[PDB]
């Protein structure tokens, strides 16, 4: 608890007076070399949840955007996290937009932000991965942990399709899962490619899996899309179609959303807000898509989610596993402690027997 505590005040002090890109650059900075605390705690077995024959060993995770180089896993998994989802990588480095360009709102717990997918690109962050799965073998604390990878397009690129296609030949074997984050018709076409090249690194390697997966699972990665939220009725349909026809594994609800405009301190920004003011929507979003592809399609949910209350929310909603980010910035870092214990004792409460039969109740 006291270096949780210590820190915690340390953290509280930063979002109060220090620009947040900063802040979260120098946390980061401190994981890396391996001085923040750990959650050595077992996990219930009550709580322990999958996404097909993907098992997450308790039922929360940080989402993309968060470490987006893949500098900073190891030390965020052992806050208490059952995976993290790095990137959105490019194939390129990227600069991203002009600084300042993320903005928190301590009242209403949001953050808004204009990043503009900056990141180290693909060869940097394989590099960077291919160090922690070294870490990983050595490393009790990160046994059974899953790291994802969210890919993405070049912000000028000719070729979508095979924007993707390099990032999978690049990190593919060392990805427990893959994450798109991008019309029907085209969307079916990237999510057929992508597993498409996926298959493929199976096909073009003369070694057996445990030789060549060189990831958690030592199977090839899963296939998810991530949704962003500001779409009709009749795109979420349209949607839902092309993910049941392409048998995805799974689909991120929900991105960051322009429709909210009652944050006053965000009031001349532009981007898409995070936090306590997406929950809402993003839950909405869940039960909407869970109902559209008719409760074939896991679902990893993103979007306001701070207490164990949030949680069982998304869970009962259609979700099986919880990813974290605004929550980090604002509780800090017993964020994952503390958020596993209240999803205890509320789905003892509830009197579930354990987290999988609350998944779709509501
Ligand atoms: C600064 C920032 C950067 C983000 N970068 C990415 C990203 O690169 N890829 C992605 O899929 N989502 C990204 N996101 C969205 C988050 O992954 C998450 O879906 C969103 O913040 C909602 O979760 P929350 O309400 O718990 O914060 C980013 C969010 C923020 C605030
Ligand atoms: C205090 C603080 C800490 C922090 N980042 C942070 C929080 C917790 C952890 C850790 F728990 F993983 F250590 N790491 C980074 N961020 N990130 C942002 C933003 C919105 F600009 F991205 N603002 C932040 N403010
Ligand atoms: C305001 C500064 C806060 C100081 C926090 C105290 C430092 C504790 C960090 C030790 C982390 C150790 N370990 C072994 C988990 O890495
Ligand atoms: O990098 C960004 O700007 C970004 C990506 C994303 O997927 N979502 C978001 O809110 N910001």
């Amino acid at each position: 608890n006291p270096e949780f505590f210590l820190y915690d005040i340390f953290l509280k002090f930063c979002l109060k007076y220090i620009d947040g890109e900063i802040c979260h650059d120098l946390f980061l900075l401190l994981g890396k070399y391996n001085i923040l605390p750990y959650d050595t705690s077992n996990d219930s077995i009550y709580a322990c949840t999958n996404i097909k024959h993907l098992d997450f060993i308790n039922p929360f995770g940080v989402a993309a955007g968060f470490d987006k180089n893949g500098v900073c896993i190891d030390s965020i998994l052992k806050l208490g996290f059952s995976f993290i989802e790095i990137g959105t990588i490019t194939p390129r480095g990227q600069t991203g937009n002009a600084k300042p360009r993320i903005f928190r709102d301590v009242e209403s717990r949001s953050i808004i932000n204009s990043c503009g997918f900056n990141n180290m690109g693909c060869d940097k962050v394989t590099e960077n991965l291919i160090l922690f799965r070294k870490r990983q073998e050595e490393d009790k604390l990160l046994s059974k942990h899953i790291v994802g990878v969210s890919i993405g397009k070049n912000k000028d690129t000719v070729n979508i399709v095979d924007d993707l296609k390099y990032c999978i030949n690049k990190i593919g074997r060392y990805a427990d899962y893959i994450a798109i984050n991008v019309e029907a018709g085209k969307l079916k076409n990237i999510i057929l490619s992508v597993k498409e090249e996926i298959d493929n690194l199976e096909k073009n390697n003369i070694m057996n899996d445990e030789f060549l997966w060189f990831n958690t699972t030592k199977k090839k990665p899963l296939v998810f899309v991530k949704l962003a939220p500001d779409l009709n009725q009749e795109q979420k349909k349209e949607i839902a179609d092309v993910l049941l026809e392409t048998n995805i594994d799974g689909m991120i609800i929900s991105n960051t959303t322009t429709q909210i405009n009652d944050i006053k301190s965000f009031e001349n920004k532009k981007g898409g807000v995070s936090g306590a003011k997406l929950k809402d929507i993003s839950t909405k979003f869940i039960c909407e898509m869970y109902n559209y592809t008719n409760k074939q399609i896991p679902i990893i949910a993103s979007g306001g989610i701070f207490s164990g209350l949030d949680a069982l929310e998304k869970i009962e909603a259609g979700a099986s596993v919880c990813q974290l980010y605004s929550c980090l910035v604002f509780n800090g870092m017993k964020s994952a402690v503390q958020i596993k214990r209240e999803l205890n004792h509320l789905l003892y409460q509830r009197g579930y027997y354990n987290l999988k039969e609350a998944i779709g109740r509501k």
